[PDB]
């Protein structure tokens, strides 16, 4: 008869997040022309610019941490526009997910 199964996975949700709340551990590789292209697009058609992906990690005592590894050109463009917030897809993630990026540097988040 009808379908047996469902899809289960981590929760993601789009939010306007303060640039300032994002932890950005790694240097950004940026094509200056691409940053400028994004600044122009944000000005004229911001809905066409997708939210940046952010790892939302809850620490051992429930603290919230928001890590940002990609989205570098968009982050740079919002910074150049002096924006307070940026559209971000907050993807619920774990310390083991974070380790994929930080390895032995992964902090014992509280």
């Amino acid at each position: 008869g009808p379908h047996m199964s469902i899809h289960s996975g981590r929760i993601a949700a789009v939010h306007n997040v303060p640039l300032s709340v994002l932890i950005r551990p790694l240097p950004s590789v940026l094509d200056p022309a691409k940053v400028q292209s994004l600044v122009d697009t944000i000005r004229e058609d911001p809905d066409s610019v997708p939210p940046i992906d952010v790892l939302w990690i809850k620490g051992a005592q429930g603290g919230d941490y928001f890590y940002s590894f990609g989205g570098c050109h968009r982050y740079a463009a919002y910074q150049q526009l002096q924006r307070e917030t940026i559209p971000a897809k907050l993807v619920q993630s774990t310390l083991s997910d974070l380790r994929v990026y930080l390895g032995a540097s992964t902090p014992d988040l509280q």
